[PDB]
């Protein structure tokens, strides 16, 4: 019993609306009296190739934004641009607005995605900010505006809004202040991400998750130094391990009875010799989208 | 970009309550003026070994049942037993009751679980009813009463309520009629699931999914027949394929140009050679909890 778990999405579902400009429809996030959505909703198919969003936005009126909260249409009474987001002010304040915050997540961190289509939520899943600032989502046509988020107590931390799919099929988007994660831009032009790496801190947390659930076959008696581990990390495209990373793994190290560098020796062996057809926590690949916090939560 | 997604949990979240009998706490489902919960909440540590539930129930006052919807205490007006659930009538009908149906899911179908503890939802994940009528869930102490469900438009089809974990780590529970899935009983005795078979329909879907999202390396220029396949499938403890199942695969076959029976001949291939390292779509063991109705719906 260990698997990717998403946060319950009820507090986010109530915030999802539909936003339409001409023949373009996508999802918006409705908090108090503001609707956030990707600004490229104002793009026609031709403007997408190289838009000037300031020009495009100045030529629109509040009336050109159709905002639907289910059956109720909301009237846009104002609007502005923040980076790659639109902020549409509406006459109604969302009564389902939860306690929330806008946060910018760091690479390797996880969040829940509420995938949405025409303003109605359709699925919820967990994923991670990749070290190269993409996310490996499952976004289809019409999912722009879907948000990523974490829940702490009763507060929703919004961290991602979806904008686009790169040619490799991974995804790119912004935080809720509209700044893109990574080097990308909202222009329909082929864009590459940097070469990705494996989130070592997450792999190790998942190795602890396995031990906690009785999967010990990969352990061994050996240990290793930080510097000696990093040398193998570099060879196999893993993020180097920091002393703060080791400090993060403290609680897991203590509950299991396995020193962090002992788990690193075990991981070094898995990288060098593979896994010999065996599985860890049901997986045959070293999973790197579970954070240490994720592990202790479950 | 191929992953398990759960349905958005909001409509179920607003139905979760906490139910306490003396020193045993678990979750309940609050629809209108009924709360549903497993009947084993009325066991004490000494009763779990061989409970006489009609005996234990008659000895319970309505006041013995501490039901709480968040901050509010709900007052139990009456109670009856339906199979292995209690139906607690309460004074107030829950205003967040959605449109809902009670359904009995079949082996191989999937549903989302809302893992709950103390009446408060903690996480949502996807899983499948195994052919041996267990589920491979992630349930901790206090999870009983959590529900599994699917959502059709705006209607919540509840299909599972959690009761117990078997010695092998898998999980057993009931439909919302209180009829257990499988031959399990709510007594803390030595029960075991029968040998679990592989959901062939879903392995075939995953093989198609490989072809759809790029991964095409395993097919062959050969083709089998339905009985010849089902015969091999049984020797390896794979479910035989049904008449209905070949039809369910229709859309995947057409979109891929690989006849169902050709993929069946591939499966008897990938069956007897091993993936020699090369992963399918993210894993190099065969995934059987991904439906055709997931491969297409993604
Ligand atoms: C918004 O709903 C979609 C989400 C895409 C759709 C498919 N999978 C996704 O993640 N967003 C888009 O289609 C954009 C279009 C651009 C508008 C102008 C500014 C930049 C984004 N994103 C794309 O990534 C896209 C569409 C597209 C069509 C044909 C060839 C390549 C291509 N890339
Ligand atoms: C309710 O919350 C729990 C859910 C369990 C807890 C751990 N993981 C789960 O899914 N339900 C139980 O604990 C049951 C108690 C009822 C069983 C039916 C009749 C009496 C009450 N107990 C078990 O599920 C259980 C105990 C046990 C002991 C040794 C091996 C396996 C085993 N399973």
């Amino acid at each position: 019993g260990f698997r990717k778990m998403a946060f319950p999405s009820g507090k986010v579902e109530g915030c999802m609306v539909q936003v339409t400009c001409g023949t373009t429809t996508l999802n918006g996030l409705w908090l108090d009296d503001t609707v956030y959505c990707p600004r490229h909703v104002i793009c026609t198919a031709e403007d997408m190739l190289n838009p000037n969003y300031e020009d495009l936005l100045i030529r629109k009126s509040n009336h050109s934004f159709l905002v639907q909260a289910g059956n109720v249409q909301l009237r846009v009474i104002g609007h502005s641009m923040q980076n790659c987001l639109l902020r549409l002010k509406v006459d109604t304040s969302n009564p389902k607005t939860p306690k929330y915050k806008f946060v910018r997540i760091q690479p390797g961190q996880t969040f829940s995605v509420l995938a949405c289509y025409n303003g109605s939520p359709s699925g919820v899943y967990q994923c991670a900010m990749r070290p190269n600032h993409t996310i490996k989502g499952s976004f289809l046509n019409g999912s722009c505006g879907s948000v990523g988020f974490n829940i702490d107590y009763d507060c929703v931390s919004f961290c991602y809004m979806h904008h686009m799919e790169l040619p490799t099929g991974v995804h790119a988007g912004t935080d809720l202040e509209g700044k893109f994660y990574g080097p990308f831009v909202d222009r329909q032009t082929a864009q590459a991400a940097g070469t990705d790496t494996t989130i070592t801190l997450n792999v190790l947390a998942w190795l602890y998750a396995a031990v906690i659930n009785g999967d010990r076959w990969f352990l061994n008696r050996f240990t290793t130094t930080l510097n000696d581990f990093n040398l193998v990390a570099m060879k196999y495209n893993y993020e180097p391990l920091t002393q703060d990373h080791v400090d993060i793994l403290g609680p897991l190290s203590a509950q299991t009875g396995i020193a962090v560098l002992d788990m690193c020796a075990a991981l070094k062996e898995l990288l060098q010799n593979g896994m010999n057809g065996r599985t860890i926590l049901g997986s045959t690949i070293l999973e790197d989208e579970f954070t240490p916090f994720d592990v202790v939560r479950q």
